[PDB]
């Protein structure tokens, strides 16, 4: 049922080595670039499959070229059987790296430094007029080169949505928008099927960094979407910060104050991370938990 067989060659250039991921919206392959001789990421979707995401992914990936924390764009194409995008291959995703930790926790050093990079990548996609809407650990990975192994990349844009027109004006929100992302990291606004805003990506970041440093979220073992939403709407989020740096109260307070229309203060949130490293002599050049 795989779209491309192993050893299949795309545009006489990209040779499929293996499927490395998959899900109801298309597949991702590791391929060899027969010209440049490096391995690459190859995302494919059926020409027929009713929801066409790669048109989204490619448009966002091209807009973001020249930013840190995004994959170099290599190529894209259509034909009778599938569409495809070729981009830079990255290393281990943050969900695998977290799971691999003894306590399923990152140190605060690793946590805070990932927060700075992920926040940059969130400000970057917002700056070109798109919401991510699916901020989660498996949507980031570390590099796999001497030049990148300490850099964190935003991998996928398949749920993204333009929140501007051509002019930089915020589009009108729909009265109802069926939330589509991952349950664990979704904001209360998404659970309520409200139009998501820039702040909803920052809610997802907030939940991810808590889960990083503390190893779990209170709703971890609930898979039912409505249940998770009802738990989150009640839950005293200062309890999440019990065992986090207190500067995170500023992060929480700020994003809780935002609405769909309001531009977040990203420098406020960048400050929270940097100050938190400062008060603790965490260095920008320290080993990540998974090295040594
Ligand atoms: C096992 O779960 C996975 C999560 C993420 C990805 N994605 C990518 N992996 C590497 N390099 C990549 N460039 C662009 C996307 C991409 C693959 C598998």
């Amino acid at each position: 049922a795989d779209i491309l067989p192993a050893n299949y060659v795309v545009k006489d250039r990209w040779k499929v080595l293996k499927k490395i991921g998959g899900g109801g919206f298309g597949e991702i392959y590791e391929a060899m670039d027969l010209l440049t001789r490096e391995n690459v990421a190859l995302k494919v979707e059926s020409a027929q499959q009713p929801k066409q995401v790669l048109k989204m992914e490619v448009a966002v990936l091209k807009k973001l070229q020249g930013k840190d924390h995004v994959c170099r764009f290599i190529g894209c194409g259509r034909n009778e059987k599938f569409n495809y995008v070729v981009m830079q291959l990255q290393g281990r995703n943050l969900a695998d790296l977290r799971r691999s930790q003894p306590r399923g926790t990152f140190t605060l050093s690793t946590t805070l430094r990932l927060g700075k990079q992920i926040l940059e990548s969130i400000e970057a996609i917002h700056s070109v007029g798109f919401l991510h809407r699916d901020i989660k650990p498996s949507n980031f990975a570390m590099g796999r080169l001497p030049s990148t192994y300490r850099k964190c990349y935003m991998l996928d844009f398949g749920l993204a949505r333009q929140y501007t027109n051509t002019t930089g004006d915020v589009r009108p929100p729909r009265n109802v928008a069926g939330f589509r992302g991952t349950v664990r990291y979704a904001s209360v606004n998404a659970h309520k099927n409200r139009e998501m805003g820039r702040h909803d990506d920052l809610w997802s970041l907030f939940y991810m960094l808590v889960e990083f440093a503390v190893g779990q979220l209170p709703w971890r073992k609930i898979k039912d979407k409505e249940q998770v939403g009802m738990i989150k709407e009640k839950y005293e989020h200062r309890m999440l910060l019990k065992h986090m740096p207190s500067e995170f109260h500023l992060f929480l307070d700020h994003i809780a104050s935002l609405d769909y229309f309001t531009k977040p203060d990203y420098q406020l949130i960048m400050s929270v991370f940097e100050n938190s490293m400062k008060e603790r002599g965490i260095a920008e050049n320290e080993a990540f938990d998974w090295e040594k």
